[PDB]
């Protein structure tokens, strides 16, 4: 009967239900180490058939931005998701893991050796803050990539989306979105390069383009999905031609025969040219309610909706939906704190 609880078809995968949990990085994979504690966490988030999409994820030593948020690119990340992933398989989730690199929105605290993060530019982020004190700033300006150093960037998503096999997720969520890594190749106000990977709509997503090939050719186009936002504008991150961006990246990818490309609301003509556009399955996000949801399901504007927030504080989500039952408040304060307990896996299930 609820739109949002009616199965669909993800290419092979058969979902019960339309209640995904969006990615949300919730820093608490110690040292870049996914943690047992994550294993309740995405457990408790499971229903059979219910589709989970991960915490961003690091694809290399560099592509870390805050603490605590896990890697995949180690065989010691791969070892320590492996019983995550099969506690979510238990419960009969399908499982995708998210990988980014944060690029420009990083510092030396998090680089190896201390180096400059890295971008496709050397555009410094939010240059009017500096850390408690010091006139240095919080986002150390980075380092713009020589075009030599792009295919083994491009080559570590390849790899990471192999250790998410090896780990047994799904499948993968590339993150192209919110001003990091990939999404800075593609946003005109961040990627000012006068090479190939620059200076021209083609040129710029020729970075996000050379990533889902690989990735695809890894682990089969079947089990990937991307995730952009060309509407937003978080960590500088605004397109001066948002629209166009979307609509050639959605045209884009369809050569490619990817599973899904799930895109972040603007503030609210947007998603849809993207939707008719790309001919898989399409993911929308980004302040949904429940009925904002049905009814998105209901006129065919979306196949599936991502919940975050809502989610994130209520582990029966979908149930909740099934029955409009009344949600739990989410605790923002306790969205990134490092605790393994507290405000991670303490929101109750319906009494
Ligand atoms: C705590 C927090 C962490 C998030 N981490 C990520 C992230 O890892 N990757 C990503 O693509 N989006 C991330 N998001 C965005 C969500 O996936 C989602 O798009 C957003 O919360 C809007 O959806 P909502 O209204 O359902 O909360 C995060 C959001 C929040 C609140």
């Amino acid at each position: 009967s609820v739109p949002l609880l009616t199965p669909y078809k993800m290419g092979r995968f058969n979902l019960s239900h339309r209640v995904v949990l969006a990615p949300l990085t919730r820093q608490r994979s110690y040292g870049n180490v996914p943690q047992p504690h994550a294993a309740i966490y995405y457990s408790q988030r499971t229903t059979p058939g219910g589709f989970l999409i991960t915490e961003a994820t690091g694809v290399s030593d560099t592509a870390q931005g805050y603490q605590d948020t896990p890697g995949i690119w180690t065989k010691e990340h791969v070892e320590a998701w492996k019983p995550i992933v099969d506690a979510v398989h238990a419960k009969g989730g399908i499982f995708f893991c998210q990988i980014w690199h944060v690029g420009r929105v990083s510092n030396s605290g998090f680089q190896p050796n201390g180096k400059a993060p890295i971008s496709c530019s050397d555009k410094p982020l939010m240059p009017q803050i500096r850390s408690n004190g010091i006139d240095e700033a919080l986002f150390t300006p980075p380092r713009r990539l020589g075009i030599e150093e792009i295919p083994g960037i491009v080559n570590d998503f390849r790899l990471a989306a192999r250790n998410a096999m090896e780990a047994g997720f799904d499948g993968v969520e590339i993150h192209g979105a919110n001003g990091y890594l990939i999404d800075q190749f593609m946003k005109d106000t961040v990627n000012d390069r006068t090479d190939e990977y620059g200076g021209s709509l083609q040129n710029r997503c020729k970075f996000p383009l050379e990533i889902v090939d690989a990735v695809a050719k890894e682990i089969g186009p079947d089990r990937v999905g991307i995730r952009l936002s060309p509407f937003a504008d978080y960590m500088e991150s605004g397109d001066t031609n948002p629209g166009a961006l979307g609509l050639y990246m959605a045209e884009s990818l369809n050569k490619y025969g990817i599973l899904y490309c799930h895109v972040i609301e603007a503030r609210m003509h947007t998603l849809m040219p993207m939707r008719k556009a790309f001919k898989g399955t399409f993911i929308s996000a980004g302040g949904f309610t429940r009925e904002d949801g049905n009814e998105a399901v209901s006129k065919g504007r979306t196949d599936l909706v991502a919940y975050g927030r809502w989610f994130l504080a209520n582990p029966d989500l979908p149930k909740r939906f099934q029955v409009d039952a009344p949600l739990n408040k989410y605790d923002r304060p306790t969205f990134y704190t490092s605790d393994p307990v507290v405000g991670y896996t303490d929101y109750p299930f319906l009494e």
